[PDB]
């Protein structure tokens, strides 16, 4: 539901290694750590 959320995990995995995040296995248990994480950097970038 989340902008972040509609990705699927074979794009988010993608869009971690385009910002050179290290990371491990994407699940919705961990998967909204990765969500934030994702903002956290692209909010950079908008700043």
């Amino acid at each position: 539901h989340d902008n972040y959320a509609d990705l699927s995990d074979t794009e988010l995995t993608t869009l971690l290694r385009r910002y050179n995040i290290p990371h491990g296995p994407v699940v919705g248990s961990t998967r909204r750590l990765y969500e934030k994480k994702i903002f956290e950097y692209e909010t950079q970038r908008r700043r």
